[PDB]
């Protein structure tokens, strides 16, 4: 679809069987979701932006469905205030910025 | 143009007669630039990222050119990790997310 930026670009995603709302964030290199249980081994990682860094757990090869589009990629899980879909997954769904 | 997300969506912007690199960021409600001098009075504003909130200075009616597109809007200045062009200016240049 064509998403305007008058409002926050929130989309419904499906991961681990759970439906969540997430922000399409072109400035985010990675995808970070609020605390949740994901299967598999994970690696600790530190990601930061405005306000500083947070410790997250990195899960690789996670299948996510973004607005009906399946994508596979690394997902970070941690105390983020908002679920963020970063570039690692937006590329997979063929998302582009147009103007 | 159509910008893919395989690499960070960095564009050249011109503000205060200088060229700087900024990130086209759909996850940011506002535009925040690294420390710099802008004209006029500023108001205080708190903006939050994944790690918390930071205090920034808000300047209104600032002319900024984003990829040859002139926009005039609110610009925030503060300890941001990178120059971020947010939704307030992205809507001004008619930027949309597509997939
Ligand atoms: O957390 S963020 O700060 N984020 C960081 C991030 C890094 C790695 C993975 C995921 C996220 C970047 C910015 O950080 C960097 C740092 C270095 C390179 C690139 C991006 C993001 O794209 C922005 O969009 C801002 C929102 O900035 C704002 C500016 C003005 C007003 C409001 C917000 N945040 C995301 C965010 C959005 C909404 C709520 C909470 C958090």
């Amino acid at each position: 679809p064509q998403i305007t930026l008058w409002q926050r670009p929130l989309v419904t995603i499906k991961i681990g069987g759970q439906l969540k709302e997430a922000l399409l964030d072109t400035g985010a290199d990675d995808t970070v979701l609020e605390e949740m249980s994901l299967p598999g081994r994970w690696k600790p990682k530190m990601i930061g932006g405005i306000g500083g860094f947070i410790k997250v757990r990195q899960y690789d090869q996670i299948l996510i469905e973004i607005c009906g589009h399946k994508a596979i990629g690394t997902v970070l899980v941690g105390p983020t205030p908002v679920n963020i879909i970063g570039r690692n997954l937006l590329t997979q769904i063929g998302c582009t910025l147009n103007f």
